[PDB]
Formats: C-alpha cells, sequence, structure tokens
C-alpha cells in the first residue's frame, strides 16, 4: 500500500490499542467486582465481558494482519514470508471460527446458566485465548522474518525484538500455567474456584495485551526504518 | 404552543407509542423465555429490562404532560384545570424521583442478588407502576375537564371518552390486583412466585400501554377539534 | 429559492406523482379483487393499503407546499399571500394531524378487526380525504394569488387555472357525495355497503389525484412564467 | 473449499442463526397476541409469519448443506459420506419444492381465506416441518459419518454429537405428536382448535431451531479439529 | 423548596453517584496498577487520583445538604432539626476548609515528592477522610431526626434506616482501623508500607461510597413519603 | 465572623493564591525572554509586569490581613495580640501607599523612559518588597501569637511553624542580599546589570510566594484546630 | 481553494502559532521549575509535556501542508513542485507514525518509569524532532520553489526566503547539536545530564517554533502576492 | 434578510463607529505624545496601538460588507453588482490576510524592537492601509450600483454619493502622498522621520474614517429608500 494506507492503518491499531487498555480496566474493575461479591449472576456477566473483550482482542489482531500485508507488498515477498502469511491467514480464519463458537456457547450459557456451564465456559474461553496465543505467535514470527530479511541494523528494532522474543517465551508459559489449573478446576469445579480461575483468565488476558503492545512497537519501528 | 409545535410533539408522541409497542412485545418474549426456563441470571435480566420498560413509559407520560400543557395554552386555563395541571406537575416530579428510587435499586439487585432482593425489587416495581397509574388518572382527568370546557360536541370525543373512561376503571382493579398477588408473594416468596408474579406485572404493563393509547386517541381528537 | 433547488424539488413532486399514480392503480386492482371476492380479511388489508396510499397522498401535498413557499419567496410575498400561506402551514399541520389519527385507527383495526371496526375505519377515512381536500382547496387558492399578483398573461396559465377551478369544484362535489354515503353506511352498516363504499372512497381518491396533477401542471407553468 | 470460504460461510451461517432467533422471537410474540385477541385477520395474518419463519429455516439448512459440501471436500468423501450427501442434495430439492408449494397455498389462504382454508392450510404447514425434520435427520447422520470419519477424539465433540442425537430424537417424538394433533384438528376443526394447533406449531418450529443451534455447534467443532 | 428543585436536585444527586461510583471504580484500576508495579511517580499520580476522588464526594455531600435544606423547609424545622442542620453547616464549612488544605499539600508533594512527603500525604488524606465520615454521620443523624419527626410508618423507611445505622457504625469501625495502619505507617514508613495503606484508604473510601448510597436511598424514601 | 465568612475567605485565599501561582510563572518566562533578548522596551515591559504581578502579592496581604481579624475575633484577642494586629493595620496603610506610589513612578517610567529611570524603578520595587517583606514578617508574628495562644498541640502546626520561621530567616536574608545587588547597581548602572537584577528580583519574588504559601499552609491549619 | 478556504485556514494557522507560542512559553516554565527542583516525577512530566508540545507543532504542520496544497492547486503545479509535494506527503505520513511512536512510549515511561527509561524517551524525542526538521526543510523547499514558479519580485518576499534559509541552516546545525548531547548522554546517563539534556531539547523546540514562525510569514506573502 | 436584521446590523454599525471614532481620538492622543517625547518604547506602543485601530476599521468593513450583502439580497443582485460584489469578498478575504500578516510582525517587533524593526512596521501598517482603501473603493462602487441600480430620485441619495465620490478620490490621493513619504523614509530612516511619519499614518486613518462615515450616510440613506 501508500504511506496513507500504512498510517491510516496504524492510527487505526494505535485507536484499537487505547480501546483494549481501556477495556483491560474495565476488565480488572469486574473481575475485582466478582472477587469481592462472589455470585452466578455476576459470574454471567464478568464471562460476557471476557467475551466482548475478547472480541476487540481479534479485531485488534485482525487490524495487525491487515498492516502486516501492506508492509510486505510494500517491501516485497519472500518464501519464509509467503509461507508465514499464508500460516498467518490460516490461523486468522480459525480464530473468526472459535471467536463465533466462543460467543454462540456464551449466549447458550446467558440462556441456560449453571455451575456445570461456567465450567464448560471457561473451558472454552482457555482454548480461545489458546488461539489467540497462536496466533500472536505467527505474527512476531512474520515480524521477526520482515526484519532478518530487511537487514534492518538499527538497535531500537533489535531490542524491540528481544522484547518480543521475551514476551513471547512468556506467553508461552503463561498458557501452559493457564491450562494447567483449567485441568484442576474441570477435575474440582467450585465457585471459589470458578472465581480463582476467571481471576488467572484476566492475568492472562493482560500479558496478551503486553504482548500485542510490544507487537505494535515493532510495526512502528519497522514502518519507520523501511 | 404553534401548530407546528403541537404537531411536532404529537409525531413525537406517536414515536414514543411505537417505540412502547416495540418495548412491550420484546418484555412479552422475555417473560416467556422466563417462564420456559426460569433461572437466578433469567430473572435479574428480566427486571432489568422490565426497568428499561418503565423508563420508556415514564418518558411517554412526560411527552403527554408537555402535549396537554400547550393545548391548555392553546384553548386557556380554567380553575379545574389550573387545579389539574398543578397537580400534573406534583405527580410528573414524584414519578422522577420513584424512577431513580427504582434504578437504584435494580443496581442493588444486579450488584448482589438473591431470592430475597428479588421479592423486594418486585415490590418496588409494583409501587413505581402504581404511581405510574396515579398519573395516567391525572392525565385522564386533565383530558376530562379540556373537553367539558370546549364543550366539545364531536362523538368520536364522546366515545373516545367513554373508552378513556373503561381503561381507567380496568386500570384500577388490575392496579389493586397486583398489589394483591404482591403481598403474597412477600408473605409466600418462591421462584415459583416470582415467576407468576412476574406475568402478572407484565399484563398489568400491557393495561398501562392500552392506557396510553386511549390517552393518544383523546389527544389527537381534541388538537383536531380546537 | 435558486433555480437549481426549484428545479430539484420539481423533479420530486414529479417523482412523488409517478409513485401517486402508480399506487392509485394498484388500489383500483386490489378494489376490484374485494369486490369480486369480498372477505373481512380482504376488507381489513384493502382498507390498511388506502392508509398507505392517503400517505403517499399526503407526502405529495407536503411537496406541493414547500415548492410554493420556494416560488412565493422568489417572487416576493404580498397580504393575501401571506394570510394564504398561514393557512396552508395550518392545513399542513392539521394534516399531519389527522394522518398520525388514520394510522393509530388502522393499527386498532388490524389487531382487532370487526365490522363495527371497518365502519368507524371508514368514516375516519372519509373525514381524512375531506382534510386533504382542504389542503387542496387552499393550494388552489394559493396559486390564483400568486398568478394574480404577477399578473401572468399567459394563456396556457389561463387555461390551467380553468382546469384546476372546474376539478377543485368536483373535488367538492365528490367529497360531498361520498360523506352522504358515509352517512348511509353508519346508519346501515352491511359487508355489501362497506364494500360499495370502498368503492366509491377510491373514486374520490382518484378525483384528488386528478386535483394533484393540475396543480403541478400549474406549478410548472408558474415556474417557467417567472 | 478454502479456510477463508469456510470461514466466511460459518460467518453466514451465525448471521443466520441470529436472524432465526430473532424470527422465533417475533413469531412467539405474534402466537401471544393471537391467543389473547383471536380472529380470522389475526389467523392469516399468523399463518404466513409462519411462512416467513420457514422460509428463513429453508435458507439456514441451504447455508448447512453448502457449509457440509466445502468441509467434505476438504476431508474428501467415502462410500457412505456420498451416500449421505446424495441423500441430503435429493431433500434439499424437496425442501425447496415444498418451500414453493406451501407460499403458493398461502397466497391461496390470504386472497380467498375461511376455517377451511385455514385447516388445509395449518395442515400443509405440518408436511413442510415434517420435511424439515427430513432434512435435519439427514444432516445429523452426515455430520456423524464426518466425525467417525475423521475418527476425532475431542470430547468436546463427542458431547456436542450426544446434544445432536437427543435434540434429534426429542424432533421426532415432537414431529410425531404434531401429526397427531393434526389429524385432530382435521377431524375436529373449529377457531378454539385453530388456536391450540398454530401454538402447537410454533412449539414445533422452537425445537427445530435447537435442533439447528447444535447442528451449527457440530459444524463450528468439526471446522477447528480438522 | 418546590417538587421542581426537590426532583432536580435528586437527579443532580443520582447523577452525582454515577459520577462517583465510575470514579470509584477507576480508583480501583490505578490501585491495582500501582500494586503490580509500584513506582514513585506511580505513588504520586495515584494520591492525586484520590485526591480527585476525594473532591468528587465533597461534592456529593454539598448536594446531599442541599436537598435536605429544602426538605427541612418543606416539612418545617425543629430544636433538634435546627441544632443538627447548624452542625450540618458548620461540618460543610471544615470540610471546604480541609478540602483546600489536601488540595494544597497535595501540590506540594506533586512538586517536590519524596517518601516523607508520601508519607505527610497519606495521614493528611486519612485526616480529611476523617473528616468526611464525620460530615456524615451528621447527615445521617438528620435524617433520622426528619424520619422520626415525621412519624412515617412505611416499612421501606425503617428498613433503609436499619442500612444506614448499620453502615454508620461500620464506618466507624473502618476509620478507626485505618487510623491505625496509618499510625503504624507513620512509625514505619516504607514503600511497601505505602503500597498496603494506599489499598486500605481505597476500601476505605469504598465503605464511604456505599454510606453515601443508602443517604440516598433514605433521601429517596422520605422525599416520596411526604 | 461565622464559619460561612471564614470558608469563603479561605476560598478567596486559594484562589489568590492559585492566581499568585501563575502569575509568578508568567514572569519567570518574561525573565528568560528579556535575558535572552534584551532592549529598552523589553525592559520597560519586564518592569510594569514585576508592578502587577506585586499589585497581586498586595490583594494577597489584604485578604491574609481580613482572614487573620476574623480568626482572632472568633478566638479573642489578646494583649500582645492586639498590638501585633495594630502593628499589621499600620503595615497594610504603607504597604496601600507604596503601591500606588509605585504605580505612579511605573507610569513616570512608561511614558519616559531611559536607563536612568529604569535604575531608578528598580531600587522602588526593591524598596516596595522590603515592604512586603516587612508585612509578612507582621503577618507570621500575629499567626505565631494565635498558635501560642491557643496552646494548640497539634503536631501539623509545630511542623508548619517550623517551616514558617524558616521561610522568614530565608526571606530576611534574601532581601538583605537584593538590596545590595541593589546598592551595586546604583553604583555601577549598565544594561548587563539591569538584566542580572531582574533576575535577582524575580527569586525575591518567588520566595515571597514560598513565604505566602506556608503561611496559608498555617491559616488552614489553625481554623482547622479551632 | 478558493480565496475563503485559504483565509479560513490561515486564521486557523496564527490561532495554531499562538497556541504554540503559548505552549512554549509554559514549557519553559516547567523546564525552569525542573532545574530548580529536579526529581524522577518532575521528569517525567516534564517529558510528558514535551510530547504535547510535539503534538502540537506537529498539528501546526498538517495545517502548513494543507495551506500548501490549497495554494498550489491555486497557482498550478510544476514538475518540481509536484515531486516535493509527493516528498512533503510521505514525510507527513511519516511524522504521523512516529507520532504514534513516540506517544506509545511516553506511556510506558509513565506507566513504568525508570532513568534507563528517561533515557530511552529522550533519544525517542530527540529522533522527532529531527523528523520535524525533515518535514520543515521540505515544507521551505516547496515555498522556495512556489515563488521561484510564480517569479515573484516583492523585496519582503526575498527578505522573508533570506530569513527562511538562515533559520532552516540554523535549524540543521542544532539538531546536529542535539544529536551531539545525546550521544554523550546514551554514554553517560545521569540525572545532571538529564537535566542539561531537557534544557537542550527545549532550546531546539523553540528554535523550531522560530522556523515556523518565518514559514508562516512566507506563505502569508505569497498569498497576498497571488 | 428581514427589517428586523438590516436594522440590528445598522445597529451594530453605528456603535463600530462610535468606537472607531473613539480610538481615533485615543490615536491622536497618544500621537501627540509621542511627539512631545519621543523614544523606542513610546514609538513600539504607538505603532501597536495604531495596529488595535486598525483592527476596528477591519472589523468596521467586515460589518459593512455584511450589511450590503443583506441589502442586495432585498433588492436582489444585479449583474455588475454580483461582479462588484465577488470582488468585495475576494478583497474581504485579503484584507483578512494582510491583518494577520500586520499583527504577526507587530508581534516580531514588540519582541525584537529597533530602528529598522520600526521602519519595516510602518511600511507595512501603510501597505495594511492601502488594502483598506482598495476595500473601501470597492464598498463605494457597489453603492453606486445599488443606488443606480434602483434608480433612486431622492436628492439626499445624490447629495450623500457626492460625498462620497470627493472622499473617495481625497483618499487616492492621501494613499498616494503616504506612500511617497514612506518610500522618503525607507530611503533616509531616522527617529524624526520616523515621527513625522506616524503623524501621517495617523491623518491617513483619520481621512479613511471619514470616508467609513459617509459610506454609513449612503448605506442609511439606501435602507430609508427602499
Amino acid at each position: 500500500g501508500s504511506e496513507e494506507e500504512i498510517a491510516k492503518a496504524l492510527e487505526e491499531l494505535v485507536a484499537s490499542l487505547a480501546e483494549l487498555k481501556r477495556a483491560t480496566l474495565k476488565l480488572l474493575v469486574i473481575t475485582e467486582e466478582l472477587k469481592k461479591n462472589p455470585s452466578e449472576s455476576a459470574l454471567v456477566s464478568h464471562n460476557k465481558a471476557i467475551v466482548e473483550h475478547n472480541a476487540i482482542i481479534v479485531e485488534n489482531n485482525r487490524i495487525i494482519a491487515a498492516v502486516l500485508e501492506l508492509i510486505v507488498r510494500a517491501v516485497g515477498m519472500t518464501d519464509e514470508i509467503l509461507l508465514a502469511l499464508l500460516e498467518l491467514k490460516a490461523s486468522t480464519a480459525r480464530l473468526k471460527v472459535a471467536t463465533a463458537l466462543l460467543r454462540m456457547i456464551t449466549e447458550e450459557l446467558k440462556k441456560n446458566p449453571s455451575e456445570d456451564a461456567l465450567v464448560e465456559h471457561n473451558r472454552a474461553i482457555v482454548n480461545h485465548n489458546a488461539i489467540i496465543v497462536e496466533n500472536n505467535r505467527i505474527i512476531a514470527a512474520v515480524l521477526e522474518l520482515i526484519v532478518r530479511a530487511l537487514n534492518l541494523t538499527d538497535e531500537e528494532v533489535r531490542k524491540a525484538l528481544e522484547e518480543l522474543k521475551a514476551s513471547t517465551a512468556e506467553l508461552k508459559r503463561a498458557t501452559a500455567s493457564l491450562r494447567a489449573i483449567t485441568e484442576e478446576l474441570k477435575k474440582n469445579p467450585s465457585e471459589d474456584a470458578l472465581v480463582e480461575h476467571n481471576r488467572a483468565i484476566v492475568e492472562h488476558n493482560a500479558i496478551i495485551v503486553e504482548n500485542n503492545r510490544i507487537i505494535a512497537l515493532v510495526l512502528l519501528l519497522i514502518v519507520l526504518a523501511i
């Protein structure tokens, strides 16, 4: 694309990041309210808020994939870039599918809520997040390839990539930890467990938001360096 | 006011009536869903929807009171009209107060829901409706006085006032019946009772919407007859 | 206004006239179908179609009144013109009011139809049409005044005004005849009468459409003559 | 098809489900309105609304058959899959035929309504629904075959298939019950019966909508598992 | 005042309550952010946010005192009411003074921040809150007197006063607890203590906001009962 | 005075302090601009800005003296307080006189500027400031007496008085230093000296503003302690 | 554009210049306050103020680019003008990108401040300013081309271009000097260095504001000469 | 516009004329004071006062152009009127531009005054005045056309036009004379010359104010004659 398109899309990206931050703060609020005064309708409303937060994350990842497609068409594809973009487009479609899945089981829970339904819903949130994680790893791999293909020497870019790789390994560890406590919850579901679990979900989402911030810094540095 | 103001406000009134009808249909839907699949979060969301329906009714009554003030300033006040308009302005303010009261106990229920809280909330809904009813009785008395002051001979107007008086007596009977079952619920609260009670509330609200339809026919006939 | 505004608004007027003609043809179709195979649901659907046809007429008269306001601001007001435009603006508001009245009793008939409701609805249609007629008489008087104020000597204009005065007297006669058979129906209501009456209504609407055609010829001739 | 096509079509599917839910809520509303104030024109309009709801269901089933064809072309046909898809394509054509039949007898009823015509129309609605049921049984058999062919071990998928088989047996029972009361109505047609019958139709349609929701959950789980 | 003034002022009160709730949620957010990533500039900005939250509480108490003066002029003063209103007006002025004091030492901290300055600022926040508490105790005493003076028998009012007396004793206990940990901090100041202390402050402010909610329920119930 | 008067006057005091701070910032700006690009019209305009800043300080000191008179009438006079208030009233009048003197020689400088006139004007600013200093010493002595007369044990008050005594000794030293460089300028006047001198003046005014801040903290602590 | 558009946009430009001047004065104030009383939260707030000042400069440059596009469309493009406007639009987009980059690392610093973060932030401010400088060089080249293309003989214009070229060479030298002290700071970061560095930044920003003033004089002279 | 708008705008015009007269008297005062006691800061302040006087003249000319647009829309445009109004709107925009130019070089002079800067500023005042003169010639041409288009026979109007044409030729001669002495000053700049020149400027501004008075008499006579 043209420099106007890239710049406009980065304005949309930074707008989406501000919106994502605002939503994360709100979600932390309602997480605290649920912790202090836990109840079944509080659990249902908290889960629905997590679904709307995840939908915002998915739109953020869509905008990032769009920007990357415009950037790569600017610089030119390469074998490893093209293979990573085909992996990215596949993961994007898989995410739209899991997003619809989550929204539909959310509506089932809202209509017919129960503790078993909350457990099933939390497990589906954890799977949705694991798909977001894989989306972020592929986007990070794309940015790694774009920088190595340019041979870009900016120390600010190298520093931001060291941050992005650290955040990625941290995100793998946090994902594994969340799947572990999810397998505990599935074994021993209880309201106290549902609360502790939703807390761990919100921590995982916060780490994903930090990952998306670092990703956006890498995109901004690349678009300035070309 | 001028014919443009009166006509514009009656366009706003008919718009508010269409919105009120739509909301009544929606409330009947969620009432059926609650009857078929009753649950605590369903009860909370149903009650909040009832609160938003009542807020639409209150805005309808505000627009009606505005139109009547423009109509009376068109024709001229009279002793009994002026005393009824002072009663109307008082009842309008009392309704704004009870509206805030209801919204605030609604937020308390949403935050900390329980069966006792549902009983208290249903009793407060029944008191809010009883205030709406008194607002409608005063508005009907105003229209009765306006027609008698004009000495209007239109058989369409006389017919519409016979409908309005029948609707008013019907609304008194329905209000008394709803207060009776509310006193039953307060004695013997149970989920099955909460469901039967919310059903009777929705029937009462439907009767109030019929009252507002008849009131709007009287206003339209008067504005044509002047 | 400017020549572009007047011309655009006359394009909207001729579009509304084509739509009005099309609606009149459709209404004649369903009138014939009702005559051949009369039934209660056919009566209800025919009446609702008459209400939508009347709504098209009302929009036509609104556009005509708009054009006249732009034309008079083009030429300049005069005492008799200003008094006729104040009469026109009043009649426009009265028509919007009666239009809402008709639509609301239409919804009452559709929801709770019966023969008595059909009689009352037909009488209200006849009153709505009588208000359309008064709107057209005032619009014709305005055009008569605009032409006399210009002192316009065009024989095409004089001919079109002789047509407009003949159409106006014809419309008065047809309105009186329709009120007469309406008083018959109200005295002796029957399905066969309801059918014959709806036929006479459709003839009256056809005469109103001829009136609107002549009015549009006068506006076009005036806008060319200025 | 490609992952983009499948994902797009599932977005269209979830859109169709939202539209179907909205239509089901509306249909329940008008069913209540008919129950409270039953009348011949109410019966005709209710039946026409049922026809538009069924047309939405048919479009839903078309989109499901399209998605399944793209999924099977993704995985590859097998003997039992190909035979079930030929059965599905036959049932799809049979449904388009019965849909046109229903729409045409609907137009006959609307044009020439009578109690006998209402009975005949309700019986044709019950036959149309029975064809929808057979379409759903074939779609469920196809999904059962697709999952068994993949050898998919996901416990979420097994649970969703246990839900789909339970919904299918429930839908068989409900279909039999509706044909039984239809044979009663045909024996003893009356307005009170026509109302009770239309109510049972709307309950049957609600069960079909639950079946389509579960079917969509199975498709989403399959598309994620491949 | 008049019913219009009272109703308007209660609309302003409920608006102030919504604003206060929103500010409390925001303050909980930044409290969590400070807990996770504590730092000197984070401490300064958190304290400034607490100062703006307290200023919102003070405006809430001003509006409550205004409403109470209009309510008492509606009912009439009495010896104990007049003495409590003079005590209320004194406490209102003392609060405006302490508000200015707090804002000025806040500006000193912002300009020349250090750990000692944070300790002094936290102690001054705790004194400001203790003054808010005394203002709320006097407002509760006024409402207790107004209800006893009316001799109001409404069980809803008695229930709300049992809530208000419980909230008042709870607020005394929380105030004492906060002064105790404040005396600890002054004895043993450390960044870990500053964080734990600011947490306890935010809990105390949350209890004050609950007190203001109960106070508003009492005012609304009284204004409906007169 | 009453608590309302004292509180209002302290709101006026804090407003005057905010205005004084803003003016001090502006004066530092124009001091930098004069330092960078010194010129005769810049010198004249800088001096006039210093005169308006001093007028703001004088209004601040008038408001402080008013507040102190209301506070002392609240607590009661004493021998040493009454003698200090007579000293304060004398210094207040002497300041109003020197303020008029300064404004008049300011107008002489503006009208007939020259280097000699700038020297004389700067020396008159330094004398005006020395009178402000004496006003502040008397105000501090009054507050010292009021606190000792109450026998007030608040450690916050003792701390603020240790700040006020340190600020007072600092202000004596700074005043002496400014008179010293003023005697240098008078001996060896030059534009470079005029600039360095105006810089030292602005530092002196900043120290006076710090003194007025501490004085206001003492007044606020006293008014809370009574 | 039309002369009305150009004149309006120059009113917007002069408004932006007044706002920029006011912001520059404010920034000099806080630079002095930081110099006198340096602290970590003071450093963070100073940097944030520099970011808001830079955002105002960027909006100024956007308005200048808009005006130039309207001016060139007024006079007509030429080969070198069109190539310079494409260079200008590229630099404009690059500036919007770097502006978002700076704002985001600003939020990182505000959230997680440390001395290393202040150094990194100062280096990013210096890069943002270097991009502003390149934007100004391209805008000056555009104005040089527009004047040479017009062949404008006004000695006032030639004088203003001699000022603009001198300011441009001065701005190159100042940019190089600031990058030099930035490389010193990066080698030997310390709070005393951070203060001296932020001072040099504020001097650089002041020189950019002088450049924007001269640029605006050239635009005004050109728009008068055409 | 309506007669109320025209009358209101003529009240605004006469208010602007009174303000302009008052400002002219003040400017003559400061011209005398500068003549008696000339000095650099006196020169700078005199020039700034001339800039504020010119801004008042520009607002006067804006109001005159507004009134003329309402008057011409009252009478109707004509070919020569429309071409003169397009010339007027162009000259109005050019004047807003030169007004901003003058204010900005005024701020440059105030900030960095010197004899060369005073010469350049006086020459820019003389160019600004020459643009005011062209604005007045176009306004006079418009009024000449409006009167000739009406064919107005009032001898009071003819007399006022003989005054306006004499004033216009006088204003051309005075403008030329002022440009001549401006070219002298530019050749031989000295303080004695700057004083004599500013005197001639103030005489020129007085002649422009006489022109604006005559213009206002023509507008008043026209508005009475229509």
